[PDB]
DNA sequence: GTCAGCGCATGG
DNA sequence: CCATGCGCTGACA
C-alpha cells in the first residue's frame, strides 16, 4: 500500500507543508533516538561536509535538534566542523547563510596536513569527525580525482559514518569496491523524494559506509521511515504577485527592452513533433502561444510573454503539444495547477501522471507553471527541496546558477531520514566524552556573558522624546470616497504587480476585464479604452491603513445565539441541518472565536484591495470590492486532521460575512450573518437555444471525435418557483455565451437583464475547476465573481451544478443543483476594536554629539515602544525579564511580520534625514574592527595571483567579527512588551572612512550620517545618460597670432579660469558612502566620509569645431610667464616645458599648427620615435616651452628598460607585453623606486618622462590610448592636467572614473557589480578566486549606484565642457522626402520580403561546412540573398532599385514588369533545381533501402515516409506541393511500394546497423527538402496572384472573382478583398479576419498555412499598374534626380550611400539626367586629390560613401535610405559624422539635409525605430523640420 | 567556450 | 511491463 500511496494524494493522511512539522513527525516515529543523546555525554556531535551545495545536512540536523528538544526535553548539540565547495557563488551562498568555521576550496588536498580556505587562509585540516556527508562532486567517475581526495581523508581520519548522495546511474559498485579496499562495509539504496512528505518526484542514491551487517540494518530502517506526500506542490510555491516573482518578471522585461532572433535548426525533433501531432490526433494548431516561423509569438494575457520570446521553437511547440495533450482529456491547463519540465524530447515527456506532483527539477530545466503562465523561479525551485525560503539570503545570482544549486542539492527530508537511521544504528560506535559537568559549567557561563553583552549594546535613550502614545485611531473621511479611490488604485493588468502602473488600459464591454495594450490580444474580448484615472497604490495604502484598526475582536457570539439562528433558518424555508455536521461546525466556530485577538498582517493590491487579520485559530479578511464590500471570517481546521475528514470540508469556506453600510462613515458597522452548514439539492432544467457554435475542443484544433462538435449560444434555466423563494438570489433566466471572453473551457455565460434585479451585481455562469482535483470533480457554478484567485482563496458562489453536465448540443436535461450554506444573520455578533507609548530622538545630531570616538562597540538608540500585551497567548519572541536579540539575518523577516500591527501605526521617523555629524578626522585611521584591511596580492610569474597567507588569515578572522550596524531587541516585563532599535553609527562612519584612499592634500576628512525612512526598491531601471554642459555665455578675452576667432575665445576664458583658480582653496570634494538598511521597516542608514581636493585642470571634448589645437597653444602662449605651483616636490625635476601626448600620426600636424599662429614664439623640442630621447639631454630638454610626444613611445620596450635602469629594479622585472593589472602594479612599485632614486642627484645623457615634474600635461585623444600606454599616461605627473578629444567616453561610471583618475580625483571605487555583464567578464578575467568569492559575499543596493552616478554627473558639470555645433549661429534644417513605390516596383519588394520569410533565411553563414554536398546545397539555398548577407541589406537595395541581382551584368531590366519576368523565370528555375535535388536524394535512398534488403532479413523510417508521402490525401502544406512530390516519386518508379530496380544512380556509398543509420539520416534530409519545396510553391503562387490583380484587366477579374469564401464583387457586394502573405489565397476581408483569428486559412482543407493577422494584405493596398511612371529607374533614384533638379544652381550638393552596388545605378541614373557628378573612389590616394578637385565650376553633386575633412563648399546633403547598424552607438556616431561633414564651420549658407525614404517599407521601419530610440537612450537633440521649396 | 538538440536505458 | 532517468557532443560565437 506504500507504492500505491505515492500514486495520488493520500486523503486519509493529514496535510503537512511545513518543514519543521515534517521533522517533528519524523522524530516522533523513532523514539530510540534519545539513546544517542544518552550515549554522548554533553559532547558536541562533530559534523563535516564535502560538496553538499546547499548545506542541507546542517538544516536537517538543526531541525532534528529542535524536534528532539520539544519532544523529550533533552539537548543534542551538533558542531559543524568544516565544509568544502569549489564554485565561488556556491561558496558565498554558504558563507552568508551558514557561517562555517572553515570553508575549504578544493577537496583534492584534504589528505594533506594544510589546505586553503575560501579566503586564502591556509589553515590545517580539522581532524576527527563523527559523521561525514558528501555529494554531487564526490562521485566524480562515470577522471574522478575528487573522489580520491575524499577517500584519502577518510583513510587518514577514520569516521564512524560516511554518507554519499548522487545521481541514480553512477558507478556505485566501484564505490563499494573502493570502500572495501579501505576496510569499509558499504550499501546503497534508491530513495524517492516524494516518499518523504514532499510532492516532488526525484529519485537519488545514498550510500552508507562504516569501518569494519550494519549497512543492511541501515537500509531497512531508512526504508521504514517512509511517509508519502499529502500536500500539492502549490503549498510550496510563492504567490505570482509576490515581490520576488515579480522582480523576476520585471528583469525579463528589462533585459528584453534594453536590447536578431535567428532560427535554430531542429529538424530531427520536428519530425517527432509531427509524428506526435499525427499519432495522437491532435491538431496542427498552436493554442497556448501563437508562435510562428521567422517571427514572434504572443501568448494569453497572463503568461509572461517576455519569457516566451526568449525560448526556441522546439520548447514553444512542446508547450503547445502539452496543452493539446491535456485538452484531449477534458482538462484545461491554465486553470489547473501543474508543472512541466519541457527540457527534453516530446516522446519521453511525462510531465506528471498526477497533477499535484512536480516532475524532477533538474539542473538544466525549462520549468513551466501552468497556472502562473511562467517559469519556476530559483527560490521556488529551492523551496521544493525542503529548504525554508522565508529567510533565504541571495545576492545577484542568475536563474541558471540558482537552478544549479537547486538541481544538485539533496532534499532535507531524505537526508534527515538517512542521518537519523545512521545515528540510530551506529549509535555505539560514536565515542562519548563522559565529562559532562565541566561542559555544562562552560556553556552556562557562555550564555551568561552573552546575555550581559546583549543587555548593554544600546547606549542612549536619554534624548529619546517618549512623547506620544497611539493606537486604535480611525481617521475616517467617507466610505464612498474610499471605495472610489480603491477602484481606481487597484490592479488593472497582471503585469502591474503589487505596486506598478501601466499605460493604455482596456476594459472589456461584457465581463469587464482589464488589461493593458501590450498584453491582451491573444484572448480577444470586446475591448474599449478604460475611463479610469490612475492613482498611486502607495497613496491609497496610506489612507486605507488610516481607516483600519490594528487589532479587532468579535463578541456577542455564544451557544444560545447559534441555536436561535439554526431554529429560525429551520423555521424559515431553508435547508435542514444534519445533527453531526451542526455539532462539529458549532463546536469549531465557538472554540475559534473565543479569546480571539485578530492582528493586522498586510494589505494586498490584487484587482481588489484586501486587508488580512490573523488570529490563532481563524483569519479575518476585509475584501474591498467595487460593489458590496465586506469582511469575511474563515475558521482554521486543526492541523492534526486528515485530508478527507468531514470537519476539514465544513470549514473550507467563510462561515460569517459582514457587509458594510456604504453611507456609513464607519468601517466596521453593518450587521453580521452566518453561513449555516445545510446541504440541499434541487432539480433544474437546462435548455440550449440560439445559433450553435464550435465547442472548445473543436476551436483548439483537435481532430479525433472532437472534429465539428457544436455547442449552443444561450442556455435557459427554469426553476421551481418555491426554489426561487427558498434561494436568496433568483437564478432563472437565460445566459448568453461569451466565447471571446476567456475562462476555463471558454464557458463564460452572462445573465440577461431582468426585472427588479437591476441594483444587484451581475451574475455569471461558468466552469470553475479545482486546482488539484480531477476532471470528473469539476462542475459549472453560479457566481458574481470572475477573477483569477490565489491559492487558498475561494470565490463566493450562489449554487453548483452537477459534475456530469458539460456544454453540448443536447436539447434539454434535468440535472441536480446544489445550493448549500444558507446565509442567516444574527444581531448578537459584533466586531470591535482591541497606554502604549513610543520614544524617538528629540533633535537630530544631539545623538551625533552624544557619540564619541571608539564607540564602535555600542549602538545609539533610535526608537523604543512599550505596548500592553497579555500573559496568556503571548509568543516566545518576548523574553521574560531580560532583553533578547532578534538575530535578523536569520529571523528578521519572520519577526517583523508579527510586529506589523505595531509598526504600521508608527509615525515615519523623518526628523533625522540630513547629513549632520562631527568632522575633521585624522587622515590615517583604520578602525581595524569595522573595516579590516584586505590582504596584499602577490604574483607568481603565465601570471598567477597569490594571497598572503598571514594577511588573509587575519583578514578573514577580523572580517567575521564585525559589529552589525542595526540592533533589534525585545523583552517582556510584567505583561508589557517593550522593544528598542539601535543604529551603530560610528561603524558606518569608520567603514566609509576606511574605503577612501590615502593622499597628501592637507585637507581634512569630515564625517556625516543620516537615516532615510520608508524607502522602496529600485531594481529594474534603465541606464543613466550623462549630459555635458557647453562653453556658452561665458566671457570673451582678447589675445600674437594673426586672427582671433570669436567662439574660440569664450572657451579660452573658461580654460584660463580653470587654470588660475582665483580664491577657491578646493575645487572638488571626493565622496564615499557606506550604507546599511533595515528592510522590513524600510530604513536606510548611511555614513559618509568626504574630503575636498584641489585640481587645476579641465577636459574639453568637441566633436566638430573650427579648432582644438589653436586654443590650446593660445592657452600655453598666454600662461607662458607665470610660476605655476607654490609647492614643488624635491624628488622630481621641474621644467617650464608643456608636454603634449598624441596618438602619433598627428604629431606631424601639431607643430605645423603652432608654426603658423605663433612663429618662433618659443622653442619646440618635438620628438618622434623612441630614438629621440637618447640624443637629448635634461638641460637641453629643459629650457623648452613645449614638448610633443608620441603615444607609441610607451610601446617601445627600450623605454621601459631605460626606466628600469633609472629606477634600479631587477633588469628582467617590469617586462610584459600585455600591460594589465600585473604591469600596473609593477610599474607603481617602480614609480616609487624611481622617485626615491631621483631624490638624490647635472646634465645626463638619457632622460625619461616619468622622472621630472611638468608644468602642464595635455592628452590629445585619450581614447586611442590602447591600455598599455594608458598606465604610462596616468602615472605621469605635473601641475596642470588637460584632456583634448573629439568624443569623450561618458557612457558609464567607469569611463568617467578614468577621466577622474587622469585628473587626480578618487571619483569612486569599483565594486565589480556596477557595469554590464560584458565589462564584468573582462574585469573578472584577472580576478583571484578569493575575489570572485568576495564579490558574491557582499553586494550593494541600487540607490548606492544611483548616488555614485549623480556624483559623476556633478564631476562632469564641474570639469568637462563639450562645445557643439551651434544652432542659429549656423542655421540648419532637415527636410524629409517620403514617396510611394509605384505598383510594379513595390510588387518586387513585396515578393522578395515574403520569399525571404518563407525560406527561413536572414543571413549568410561565414562558417564553412565539412560535408561537401552539404555546403553545396546550403549555397543553392542561399542564392536568394544574391546581393549580400543580412536580408535587411537586400531589402534596402530593393527599395533603392528594382533588379534581381546588382552584381550580375547579364540581365538588365530596361523597365519594371520586365524585372518581374526575370524574377518569375528565376524562381521557376530554382523550383526546378530543388525538385531535381529531391529526386537525386530519393534515388540515393532507394539505393540504401535495396542494399539493406538484399543483405537483411527484415520501425523503418523510409518505408513509412514513402507510404505517407505517396498519399495525396494527407499532407501538411499545399495540395499542389503534394502533387509535385507525388510526381517525382512516381517518376522515381514507386507505385506505393519500394522498387528493387533503381534509377541506375550510384548505389549505397556505404555494418548493417550503421548503414541503417545512414538511411535514417537521409530520410531526415528528405523531410527538410519537402518542407522547402512547400515554401517555394506557396511563394510563387502569392507573387503570381499579386501581379495578376495588379495588372487590373479582366485577368484581374478572373482571380478576384474566384474567392474561397463565396463573397465576390460579382453577385452584388462592392465590399473589400484581401489576400494572405503566407499562402496565395484570397477570400473577403471580413470573412478572413475571422479565420485568421483562429490561426487557419480560409480553405482549411487544401492549405495548412499557419495564418496570422499580420499576413492579411488589402487588395487596395497593392495598387494598380499604369498609375505612376518608373520608366527606366527605381523610384528612389528618380526622386533624387527631381530633388537635385529642384534646388538652385549655385548650390553644391553632397550624396551619401551605404551599398556600393548602388554606386553604379545612381551614377547611371544621374547621367540620364543633365547633372555632372564626381566620385572619389577608385584611387587609393587621389581621393584626397578629389577633395582638392572639389576644393572653376568643375564639379557639383559629388557622391561618396556612408563610411569612409570639411566639404563645407557644399551646403546640401542627401541620405538615400537609413544607415543600417547593429548598435545604437555606432548609428548615432556615423549619422553625426556625415552631418558634421557639411556642418563643420565656415558655412555661409544654411545647411539642408534630405532623407529619401520609401513608405510602408523596411526603411520607414528602421527610420522610425532609430528615431524613437534616439530620444530616450541618448538625449541627442533633433534638427528643425521645414518643408523644402526650391 | 557555451549551450540546446538529441537520444533510448534501466531497475523492479 | 511500467515508472523514471537528469547529460553529452557538436555546432557556433
Ligand atoms: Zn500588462
Ligand atoms: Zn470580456
Ligand atoms: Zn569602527
Ligand atoms: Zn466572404
Ligand atoms: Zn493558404
Amino acid at each position: 500500500d506504500i507504492k500505491a500511496a505515492v500514486r495520488n494524494m493520500s486523503d486519509d493522511l493529514p496535510p503537512i507543508s511545513d518543514i519543521e512539522a515534517m521533522f517533528d513527525h519524523l522524530v516522533s516515529r523513532i523514539p530510540d533516538i534519545v539513546e544517542l543523546v544518552r550515549q554522548l555525554n554533553g559532547r558536541k556531535l562533530r559534523v563535516a561536509t564535502m560538496c553538499s551545495g546547499t548545506e542541507s545536512p546542517l538544516l536537517a540536523l538543526n531541525m532534528i535538534a529542535k524536534a528532539i528538544k520539544a519532544q523529550h526535553g533533552l539537548t543534542l548539540a551538533f558542531e559543524h566542523v568544516f565544509s568544502c565547495e569549489i564554485e565561488p557563488f556556491k561558496q558565498a551562498y554558504i558563507e552568508r547563510n551558514f557561517t562555517p568555521p572553515i570553508l575549504f576550496r578544493d577537496v583534492t588536498e584534504l589528505g594533506k596536513k594544510r589546505a586553503h580556505t575560501a579566503y586564502g587562509s591556509m589553515v590545517d585540516v580539522p581532524g576527527d569527525v563523527d559523521i561525514l556527508i558528501a555529494g554531487t562532486s564526490c562521485v566524480d567517475y562515470s577522471s574522478g580525482r575528487t573522489f580520491r581526495g575524499m577517500l584519502q581523508w577518510v583513510k587518514k581520519h577514520q569516521p564512524p559514518i560516511v554518507i554519499l548522495e548522487n545521481v541514480c546511474n553512477a558507478p556505485w559498485d566501484k564505490v563499494v569496491e573502493y570502500f572495501g579496499q579501505i576496510d569499509y562495509d558499504a550499501q546503497y539504496t534508491r530513495l524517492d523524494t516524494k516518499e518523504f512528505y514532499i510532492p516532488h518526484t526525484r529519485t537519488r542514491v545514498y550510500l552508507f559506509a562504516t569501518p569494519s551487517d550494519l549497512p543492511e540494518k541501515w537500509a531497512q530502517t531508512v526504508k521504514d521511515l517512509r511517509r508519502p506526500w499529502s500536500s500539492p506542490f502549490e503549498a510550496f510555491l510563492l504567490h505570482t504577485d509576490d515581490p520576488n516573482i515579480h522582480r523576476a518578471r520585471l528583469e525579463l522585461a528589462s533585459a528584453r527592452a534594453q536590447t536578431s532572433r535567428k532560427t535554430t535548426d531542429w529538424n530531427r525533433c520536428e519530425s517527432r513533433h509531427q509524428r506526435a501531432r499525427q499519432d495522437e490526433a491532435l491538431g496542427l494548431l498552436r493554442p497556448l502561444t501563437s508562435w510562428q516561423e521567422a517571427g514572434v509569438c504572443k501568448g494569453l494575457d497572463w503568461t509572461w510573454n517576455d519569457w516566451l520570446l526568449a525560448q526556441t521553437e522546439r520548447v514553444v511547440d512542446l508547450l503547445e503539444i502539452s496543452t493539446l495533450r491535456m485538452a484531449k482529456d477534458g482538462i484545461d491547463s491554465g486553470f489547473k495547477a501543474c508543472i512541466w519540465n519541457v527540457s527534453q524530447n516530446v516522446d519521453r515527456q511525462t510531465g506528471s501522471s498526477k497533477t499535484a506532483l512536480a516532475p524532477c527539477l533538474t539542473p538544466n530545466m525549462i520549468p513551466w507553471v501552468t497556472i502562473r503562465g511562467g517559469p519556476v523561479t530559483g527560490r521556488e525551485a529551492l523551496a521544493l527541496q525542503g529548504i525554508p525560503v522565508r529567510e533565504l539570503l541571495l545576492t545577484s545570482e542568475n536563474e541558471d546558477q540558482l537552478a544549479d544549486l537547486a538541481g544538485n542539492a539533496m532534499t532535507t527530508t531524505v537526508v534527515g531520514s538517512a542521518m537519523i537511521a545512521a545515528l540510530k544504528v551506529a549509535c555505539h560506535k560514536i565515542t562519548e566524552g563522559a565529562n559532562p559537568e565541566k561542559e555544562a559549567a562552560l556553556i552556562l557561563e557562555k550564555e551568561a556573558v552573552d546575555d550581559e553583552q546583549v543587555a548593554n549594546r544600546i547606549i542612549g535613550e536619554d534624548y529619546l522624546e517618549h512623547h506620544d502614545l497611539d493606537l486604535a485611531k480611525v481617521t475616517k473621511s467617507n466610505l464612498s470616497e474610499i471605495l472610489d479611490l480603491a477602484c481606481r488604485s487597484s490592479r488593472h493588468c497582471q503585469c502591474e504587480g503589487q505596486s506598478g502602473t501601466a499605460p493604455n488600459i482596456l476594459e472589456c464591454q461584457e465581463c469587464s476585464y482589464r488589461a493593458c495594450k501590450s498584453c491582451g490580444g491573444r484572448p480577444e474580448h470586446v475591448y474599449a479604452p478604460c475611463a479610469n484615472q490612475r492613482v498611486e497604490p502607495a497613496e491609497f495604502e496610506k489612507r486605507f491603513k488610516g481607516l483600519l484598526p490594528m487589532r479587532v475582536r468579535i463578541a456577542g457570539l455564544t451557544d444560545q445565539c447559534l441555536n436561535a439562528v439554526r431554529k429560525a433558518a429551520e423555521k424559515s424555508n431553508k435547508g435542514s441541518v444534519n445533527d453531526n455536521d451542526w455539532q462539529l461546525w458549532s463546536t469549531a466556530l465557538l472554540e475559534g472565536i473565543h479569546d480571539a485577538e485578530f492582528r493586522f498582517r498586510y494589505l494586498k493590491r490584487q484587482s481588489t484591495w484586501t486587508a488580512v487579520y490573523e488570529a490563532r485559530r481563524a483569519m479575518l479578511s476585509l475584501v474591498l470590492r467595487n460593489q458590496i464590500p465586506e469582511w469575511r471570517l474563515t475558521i482554521k481546521a486543526p492541523a492534526s486532521e486528515p485530508n478527507n475528514s468531514q470537519l476539514r470540508a465544513l470549514l473550507l469556506h467563510p462561515v460569517a460575512r459582514l457587509q458594510i453600510d456604504i453611507a456609513g462613515q464607519d468601517v466596521l458597522c453593518g450587521p453580521w450573518e452566518l453561513c449555516i452548514p445545510s446541504m440541499k439539492t434541487i432539480d433544474i432544467e437546462i435548455t440550449g437555444k440560439g445559433e450553435l457554435l464550435p465547442s472548445w475542443q473543436a476551436s483548439l484544433g483537435l481532430q479525433g471525435p472532437f472534429a465539428n462538435t457544436t455547442r449552443w449560444s444561450e442556455v435557459e434555466i427554469s426553476l421551481q418557483a418555491e426554489d426561487e423563494n427558498t434561494l436568496d438570489r433568483k437564478l432563472s433566466g437565460t445566459y448568453q455565451l461569451l466565447p471571446r471572453c476567456g475562462q476555463a473551457m471558454s464557458s463564460l455565460h452572462k445573465k440577461r437583464p431582468d426585472l427588479s434585479d437591476d441594483g444587484l451585481p451581475q451574475l455569471y455562469f461558468f466552469l470553475d475547476p479545482t486546482r488539484c482535483g480531477e476532471s470528473r470533480e469539476d462542475r459549472y457554478v453560479f457566481s458574481t465573481s470572475t477573477e483569477r484567485l490565489d491559492y487558498g482563496t475561494e470565490r463566493p458562489v450562489i449554487a453548483r451544478l452537477d459534475s456530469h453536465w458539460r456544454e453540448g448540443n443536447e436539447k434539454q436535461r434535468k440535472v441536480k443543483l446544489d445550493v448549500s450554506g444558507a446565509w442567516v444573520k444574527c444581531p448578537e455578533a459584533h466586531l470591535t476594536a482591541i497606554r502604549a507609548t513610543f520614544a524617538i530622538p528629540s533633535s537630530a545630531s544631539a545623538i551625533s554629539a552624544s557619540l564619541t570616538t571608539e564607540g564602535c562597540s555600542h549602538a545609539m538608540a533610535l526608537l523604543s515602544c512599550r505596548v500592553p500585551l497579555d500573559p496568556t497567548h503571548s509568543e516566545s519572541m518576548w523574553r521574560r525579564g531580560a532583553w533578547a536579540e532578534i538575530d535578523l539575518s536569520h529571523q528578521g523577516n519572520t519577526t517583523f511580520a508579527n510586529l506589523a500591527w505595531i509598526t504600521e501605526r508608527l509615525p515615519p521617523l523623518d526628523g533625522l534625514k540630513n547629513w549632520a555629524h562631527i568632522a575633521d578626522d585624522v587622515s590615517e585611521h583604520v578602525c581595524e574592527r569595522c573595516a579590516p584591511r584586505p590582504p596584499k596580492i602577490h604574483w607568481i610569474k603565465t601570471i598567477i595571483a597569490f594571497e598572503d597567507k598571514l594577511e588573509a588569515g587575519q583578514y578573514e578572522h577580523a572580517l567575521k567579527h564585525r559589529p552589525s550596524p542595526f540592533v533589534v531587541q525585545l523583552r517582556l516585563d510584567q505583561d508589557i512588551g517593550s522593544f528598542r532599535i539601535g543604529l551603530n553609527i560610528v561603524s558606518l562612519a569608520h567603514r566609509a572612512l576606511s574605503r577612501l584612499p590615502p593622499t597628501t592634500s592637507e585637507h581634512k576628512i569630515s564625517l556625516s550620517w543620516r537615516l532615510t525612512p520608508g524607502h522602496v526598491t529600485e531594481s529594474p531601471q534603465p541606464r543613466r545618460v550623462f549630459i555635458l554642459p557647453s562653453n556658452k555665455q561665458d566671457p570673451e578675452n582678447s589675445q600674437f597670432k594673426l586672427p582671433l576667432r570669436k567662439e574660440q575665445l569664450r572657451s579660452l576664458w573658461w580654460m584660463l579660469e580653470q587654470e588660475k583658480a582665483t580664491g577657491k582653496t578646493h575645487t572638488f570634494v571626493e565622496e564615499e558612502i557606506s550604507e546599511s538598511l533595515l528592510p522590513a521597516v524600510g530604513w536606510r542608514a548611511e555614513g559618509k566620509a568626504e574630503r575636498p581636493v584641489m585640481v587645476r585642470g579641465g577636459v574639453i571634448a568637441d566633436q566638430v569645431g573650427y579648432g582644438k589645437t589653436v586654443i590650446s597653444i593660445a592657452l600655453v602662449a598666454q600662461t607662458l610667464s607665470l610660476p605655476a605651483p607654490e609647492p614643488a616636490t624635491p624628488g622630481l625635476i621641474d621644467l617650464k616645458a608643456t608636454l603634449i601626448v598624441v596618438p602619433g600620426h598627428l604629431s606631424k600636424q601639431w607643430p605645423n599648427e603652432i608654426a603658423r599662429f605663433t612663429g618662433s614664439m618659443f622653442k619646440v623640442i618635438v620628438i618622434q620615435g623612441m630614438k629621440d630621447l637618447q640624443e637629448k639631454t635634461i638641460a637641453e630638454l629643459g629650457k623648452a616651452d613645449i614638448i610633443v610626444m608620441a603615444s607609441e613611445i610607451f610601446e617601445s620596450d627600450v623605454y621601459w628598460s631605460r626606466l628600469e635602469y633609472l629606477s634600479a629594479q631587477p633588469r628582467e622585472w617590469l617586462h610584459d607585453t600585455q600591460g594589465g593589472r600585473f604591469f600596473c602594479d609593477r610599474l607603481d612599485a617602480a614609480m616609487e623606486s624611481l622617485v626615491s632614486q631621483t631624490k638624490i642627484l647635472k646634465l645626463l645623457p638619457n632622460p625619461v618622462l616619468h622622472m621630472f615634474r611638468f608644468r602642464r600635461v595635455i592628452a590629445d585623444e585619450f581614447t586611442y590610448l590602447q591600455k598599455k600606454s594608458l598606465a604610462a599616461v596616468l602615472r605621469l605627473s605635473s601641475s596642470y592636467r588637460w584632456i583634448l578629444s573629439g568624443t569623450p567616453p561618458v557612457s558609464d561610471f567607469a569611463a568617467i572614473r578614468s577621466i577622474a583618475t587622469f585628473m587626480g580625483i578618487h571619483l569612486g571605487v569599483e565594486d565589480d557589480g556596477e557595469g554590464d555583464v560584458q565589462y564584468q567578464k573582462a574585469r573578472a578575467k584577472d580576478q583571484t578566486q578569493a575575489e570572485k568569492f568576495h564579490a558574491f559575499r557582499e553586494v550593494h543596493s541600487r540607490a548606492w549606484h544611483n548616488r555614485r552616478d549623480e556624483l559623476a554627473q556633478e564631476f562632469l558639470n564641474v570639469f568637462v565642457r563639450q562645445n557643439i555645433a551651434e544652432i542659429e549661429d549656423i542655421p540648419t534644417v532637415e527636410h524629409i522626402h517620403t514617396f510611394k513605390l509605384p505598383a510594379s516596383e513595390g510588387a518586387v519588394y513585396l515578393e522578395l520580403e515574403h520569399h525571404l520569410q518563407a525560406l527561413e533565411m536572414q543571413a549568410r553563414k561565414e562558417t564553412k561546412f565539412k560535408n561537401v554536398s552539404q555546403g553545396d546545397r546550403n549555397a543553392r539555398l542561399e542564392e536568394a540573398l544574391s546581393d549580400s548577407k543580412t536580408a535587411e541589406e537586400a531589402l534596402l537595395k530593393r527599395c533603392c532599385h528594382f533588379t534581381l541581382d546588382l552584381s550580375d551584368k547579364t540581365q538588365d531590366a530596361k523597365s519594371a514588369q520586365e524585372a518581374c519576368d526575370h524574377i518569375t523565370s528565376a524562381r521557376a528555375r530554382q523550383l526546378l533545381a530543388c525538385q531535381e535535388d529531391l529526386s537525386r536524394s530519393v534515388n540515393q535512398a532507394i539505393a540504401l533501402h535495396g542494399w539493406i534488403k538484399k543483405k537483411g532479413g527484415f520501425r523503418q523510417p523510409f518505408a513509412e515516409w514513402i507510404a505517407f508521402s505517396s498519399n495525396i490525401s494527407k499532407h501538411q502544406g499545399d495540395i499542389e506541393a503534394a502533387r509535385i512530390l507525388l510526381k517525382v516519386i512516381e517518376k522515381c518508379g514507386v507505385k506505393d511500394g519500394n522498387i528493387p530496380p533503381s534509377p541506375s544512380d550510384k548505389q549505397s556509398p556505404s555494418k548493417m546497423d550503421d548503414v541503417k543509420w545512414q538511411l535514417r539520416e537521409q530520410t531526415h534530409l528528405l523531410r527538410k527538402l519537402v518542407k522547402e519545396l512547400v515554401a517555394r510553391v506557396r511563394s510563387l503562387r502569392f507573387f503570381e496572384v499579386v501581379r495578376k490583380i495588379q495588372k487590373g484587366k479582366s485577368d484581374a477579374q478572373i482571380v478576384l472573382e474566384s474567392s474561397e469564401c463565396g463573397h465576390k464583387p460579382s453577385t452584388n457586394p462592392d465590399i473589400e478583398m484581401a489576400i494572405l502573405s503566407c499562402c496565395g489565397h484570397v477570400a473577403c476581408h471580413k470573412c478572413m479576419r475571422k479565420a485568421a483569428a483562429s490561426q487557419r486559412c480560409v480553405k482549411s482543407g487544401e492549405c495548412q498555412a499557419a495564418v496570422r493577422p499580420t499576413n492579411i494584405v488589402k487588395v487596395s493596398s497593392l495598387g494598380v499598374e499604369g498609375e505612376l511612371s518608373s520608366g527606366r529607374y527605381g523610384a528612389k533614384l528618380e526622386h533624387l534626380v527631381n530633388l537635385i533638379h529642384s534646388i538652385p544652381k549655385n548650390e553644391r550638393v553632397l550624396v551619401f550611400l551605404q551599398w556600393e552596388d548602388l554606386a553604379g545605378k545612381v551614377s547611371e541614373a544621374l547621367s540620364a539626367g543633365r547633372i555632372p557628378h564626381v566620385t572619389l573612389s577608385g584611387s587609393a590616394k587621389s581621393r584626397a586629390n578629389t577633395l582638392d578637385r572639389f576644393q572653376a565650376d568643375s564639379a557639383r553633386v559629388l557622391l561618396l560613401k556612408m563610411n569612409d575633412s570639411n566639404l563645407t563648399t557644399a551646403n546640401h546633403a542627401v541620405f538615400l535610405g537609413p544607415l543600417f547598424t547593429n548598435s545604437l552607438f555606432n548609428y548615432r556616431a556615423v549619422e553625426t559624422q556625415a552631418i558634421g561633414r557639411v556642418r563643420r564651420y565656415g558655412q555661409q549658407k544654411k545647411v539642408h539635409i534630405h532623407r529619401l525614404l520609401a513608405l510602408d517599407t523596411i526603411d520607414m521601419t528602421i527610420f522610425n525605430a532609430r528615431r524613437t530610440e534616439l530620444k530616450e537612450k541618448t538625449d541627442w537633440e533633433e534638427i528643425p523640420q521645414e518643408e523644402y521649396k526650391g
